[PDB]
């Protein structure tokens, strides 16, 4: 009934809160000119990578990578280790959801496992807008026409993402609607591997009608916003095929690679 379905709504809503530093509304904020306390830093090329990487110098000292190597790869190991940052905290989000927890063991695993990308590109949408992205929580801003300079393999793995997230945001979608969404998109049954795949069922078909409440009364002007949300589901699936088929690349052309252990885990054996 529709009472549940909102409580779950908010429930979903509250731990997302919860869970995610960076949300789209503190996001679109800082990309907008809100928020009187800093700009973001823009790299738009390699002099502004650099002054930027100098100020983090300024500051403290965090267990990164701080250069020595190729600018593209510092690049690409800076996402991934902000991805092991984002499972922790999606895991957490995972956690949440009603009956989560009751599923077998080895299912959240797979859920996770293939979920947890097709996540990242969501929220990483809320930090992007047509001409870059927004990086260390906020403070800085690397634009998309620099992160397509980068040499040909790691000049265009970013560039899947911000078309999808343009598309993405045309659907002008806030907080409360993403929580439910990225509920829906971790209780997956069509997973590779799950044991049962009916509880999960279950539970997204409660998701689903709770998604649906959720943008009729949050979004009653806007035509089929339901339906046009769980298509770009198809989209997000293959910009997680896409970003693994341009990782087998760089393991079978690249001297060596080097994918953090989480990361390992998450990849091992993946669509
Ligand atoms: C926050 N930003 C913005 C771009 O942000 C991302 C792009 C891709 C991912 C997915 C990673 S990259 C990989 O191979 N596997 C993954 O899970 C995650 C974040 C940066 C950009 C440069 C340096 C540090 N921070």
């Amino acid at each position: 009934e529709s009472a549940d379905l909102r409580a779950l709504a908010k429930h979903l809503y509250d731990s997302y809160i919860k869970s995610f530093p960076l949300t789209k509304a503190k996001a679109r904020a800082i990309l907008t000119g809100k928020t009187t306390d800093k700009s973001p830093f823009v790299i738009y090329d390699m002099n502004s990578l650099m002054m930027g990487e100098d100020k983090i110098k300024f500051k403290h000292i965090t267990p990164l990578q701080e250069q020595s190597k190729e600018v593209a790869i510092r690049i690409f190991q800076g996402c991934q280790f902000r991805s092991v940052e984002a499972v922790q905290e999606i895991t957490e989000y995972a956690k949440s959801i009603p009956g989560f927890v009751n599923l077998d063991l080895n299912d959240q695993v797979t859920l996770l496992k293939y979920g947890v990308h097709e996540i990242i590109y969501t929220m990483l949408a809320s930090l992007m807008n047509k001409d870059g992205v927004l990086i260390s929580e906020g403070q800085g801003f690397m634009t998309r026409e620099f992160l397509k300079s980068l040499r040909k393999p790691f000049g265009d793995f970013m560039e899947p993402k911000f078309e999808f997230a343009v598309k993405f945001n045309a659907l002008e979608l806030d907080d409360s609607d993403l929580a439910i969404f990225i509920a829906v998109i971790i209780l997956s049954g069509d997973r590779p591997g799950l044991l049962n795949v009916k509880p999960i069922e279950d539970i997204q078909d409660n998701l689903l009608q709770a998604l649906e409440l959720q943008l009729k009364l949050n979004h009653p002007e806007s035509s089929q916003l339901f339906a046009k949300l769980l298509q770009k589901m198809t989209d997000l699936r293959q910009i997680v095929t896409e970003h693994v088929q341009l990782l087998q690349v760089i393991k079978k052309t690249e001297t060596d690679m080097s994918l953090h252990p989480l990361l390992q885990e998450i990849y091992k054996d993946l669509y």
